């Protein structure tokens, strides 16, 4: 019932507003701004503990800054966005003064559910795109991070009347309820498993949804690759929230020769980035003890059936373990039943998968579900070609990792089990916007004169039928 | 099994063939063409004989005229679509010669459903799109179009390998058989109702789906408009298929005191249209009896609730109710909890529904589903900018009613419970195509150099706080 009331005095107001012009959307994109540059040293602490001690360092890069270039990028760039764009119209009534458009309009009231990974940027860089579309939204942080989500709750409700704005804070059994309310629009940021729930809770109501989901995104090493490199960017990514992120490496494919030497230099880098792990606050720890019970079964599982796990970037130890802190475990060519090659690992462990010819990991990749990111290293363009050609992910970077969803002016989203829709640039104000084609009349109507309306003519007729051509 | 295993061989297929080259699209396009150009005398007498009489001119101009524009409107300008797009990259790192682009692909292996009021637009006018994005696609036509079902089988079949494109027939089993496949994507167009189960199915799998659906498009007529001009134009239209077009004119909201003229010009042009009714081949059936009982039910319903009843266009007869061929009945004012005000009328009768001022009516329309189309008669610029701006709806034709799906250029779809997702012209390339987002790398990294790396520096750390800023 409260819930329903929030999206009901939203959506009443909506009713109100009629058009939306886009002054009143970048006023309210600059007071998310403005809240977020008066919040946001509570935020980073609140994000540092609900962690357990995630670097605020990281926190302002990923969640503070991220969120505020998604929604300064909407607030400088909509007003290229909202114009109708003419169109041909109908022939021959084109010829009779009939035209045509495509007009954008807000949906309405539009949900965000985020997520914990990223529990800032999954609400407000999405925010940014719904508002620039011109719709009101209610945003759910995740419990997972529930210091932040109360943060986040205060701030809003500091800054924003909540008909415009507004955040509930709660539990699953909250996000449940808010799944299953008449949104104009849902957006959900999650596991592929819960996206499917999210889908069938939207059916009941037929509310159309933003689902970005995940996979076990894979890296291509070209055997031409300068793997040097390759581990510098590689391990950068990977390490960054200890892993947890919905575009990090996952699987890497490497050719057989060039294993032993692309892990020697992973480590290198690692023991680099961090001297220690164990009481070193820039290692982000995973973020609670389910989590970290998750990721370790799966090296467990993977070294009860056989496969090779590698330490890289330094060793385990009893503290540790106790702060959830931990280098990286590589497992090698894991057999493809155990738990690390059928779930995304999101965390600190990879798979080093090896091949003797390319098309044998691309064969590998298209037998599994689509994953959110795909990556190549290498400087054959020909060979990049094709491996883009012949696979299908979310989105990719070429010779880096993690970078491609910082794109202000391109989609980010996934495709199959990792996610359908997409926010970010014109594409997410699109996502969130009815494009709605007019057609209108023009004055003199020929349709009476050549014999076009019933009693049908039959020169019409006969003209019907010479239009039936190759 | 036989379902799904002509899916898995569309889906193997499809990924043998890597890239679809442009050239490879538009000839499955025109082979397409083709197959209507050598069979439409059999399909137009199909679809008569399916409702009992419907028009072969009316089939000629709407299922294969309509389809074979949309089929040659992609053939020739998908060429335009494809070519990749380059995109700012990522800042500050395109400063260092990092770039971007989207590419789009398609998605692979695309179930069409098609109902039976335009069992031949709406099986190869998405299909349309569907190819020229590059998919594989199996069609499932309309079983209350049994003939032209079969019609269509036996044609696609002789012209396509079922490996590029299938049919596949039967009752509502196979309907739900079809709609609970893995497909890449489900296109469906029906009942509001049973798009809703139609998305409740695709969830089980996170198929993504376009699902064109109904509601009751209304037409709002301004009071200074020409109302002799906009009983002829809804009259041309509403008399269309007998009323069986998802777009057809629903509800008409006029002045109190123009009721009276405007049904008295519906009537007349009604009349010039249909001098007679009965064994008239030029009026439309209802498609069958059950269908036929559901359209006279909502009228006697309306009529034994106090609602007046007014004939237009001629007198019911016993040998046009045994055709199923009757006059316009147009029903005034009918209370909300009549079946009429509740139900997409699809057949040939009509609401009309008065106000004393416009806003009344826009302001019923909101408080009702949004419509697939909602169509304004007038020659006031603001009115209809006001109108616009205020309401939403699929789509919308100013000054005629069911013109804005003819459209080649522009999107075609509904919103709410008249549906998600679209097809037609680019915006319908997108719909089966995934956006593929691509950053690439420049040659240097700074990252190292300027701190931005683990160990955290404290004059990173304000470089960072610097950033942000309003």
């Amino acid at each position: 019932a409260p819930l329903r009331a929030l999206l009901d005095a939203q959506r009443a107001a909506f009713l109100e507003d009629g058009g939306v012009p886009d002054t009143l959307r970048q006023a309210r994109l600059q007071r998310v701004i403005d809240m977020l540059v008066e919040h946001h040293d509570a935020l980073c602490a609140a994000m540092e503990q609900d962690f357990g001690g995630r670097s605020r360092v990281f926190s302002l890069m990923n969640d503070v800054l991220g969120s505020l270039a998604s929604l300064k990028h909407a607030r400088d760039q909509l007003p290229n966005w909202t114009p109708r764009e003419p169109r041909p119209s109908v022939a021959p009534f084109d010829s009779f003064g009939a035209t045509a458009w495509v007009q954008y309009q807000p949906k309405g009231v539009v949900g965000i559910v985020g997520t914990w990974n990223a529990p800032l940027f999954t609400l407000f860089s999405p925010l940014a795109s719904v508002l620039a579309a011109g719709n009101r939204a209610v945003l759910k942080p995740s419990e997972l991070t529930p210091r932040t989500a109360e943060a986040v709750a205060q701030a809003v409700a500091a800054f924003f009347a909540p008909e415009e704005l507004a955040v509930v804070t709660g539990g699953p059994d909250v996000g449940a309820e808010f799944a299953a309310q008449p949104w104009d629009h849902l957006v959900f940021t999650g596991s592929t498993a819960v996206g499917k729930r999210v889908m069938q809770a939207a059916a009941e109501n037929l509310v159309p949804v933003t689902l970005e989901l995940g996979g076990k995104s894979p890296v291509l090493l070209s055997p031409g690759a300068d793997l040097r490199n390759a581990a510098e960017r590689i391990a950068v990514g990977k390490s960054s929230n200890s892993g947890q992120l919905c575009v990090a490496p996952d699987v890497v494919w490497v050719h057989e020769s060039q294993a032993q030497a692309f892990v020697e230099a992973l480590d290198e880098v690692w023991r680099g980035l961090f001297p220690t792990i164990a009481g070193n606050r820039d290692v982000v720890p995973v973020v609670n003890e389910r989590h970290f019970a998750r990721v370790e079964s799966y090296v467990a599982d993977a070294a009860e059936r056989g496969a090779r796990v590698l330490l890289v970037g330094g060793w385990p130890s009893a503290q540790g373990t106790a702060e959830r802190r931990m280098p990286l475990r590589v497992v090698m060519n894991p057999p493809a039943d155990s738990e690390i090659a059928r779930h995304e690992i999101f965390g600190p462990a990879l798979v080093l998968n090896t091949f003797r010819e390319l098309p044998q990991a691309v064969a590998a990749i298209n037998a599994g579900e689509r994953p959110l990111a795909l990556y190549y290293f290498g400087s054959d363009e020909a060979e990049q070609r094709w491996v883009l050609e012949h696979t299908l992910s979310g989105g990719v970077s070429i010779n880096d990792v993690c970078m491609h969803p910082a794109l202000h002016d391109a989609p980010f989203g996934g495709i199959g089990a990792s996610g359908m829709g997409r926010y970010h640039g014109r594409e997410g104000f699109l996502e969130f916007s009815h494009a709605r084609s007019v057609y209108q009349a023009g004055s003199h109507d020929p349709r009476r004169e050549w014999g076009m309306l019933p009693p049908y003519g039959e020169q019409f007729e006969a003209m019907l039928r010479a239009s039936v051509t190759r």
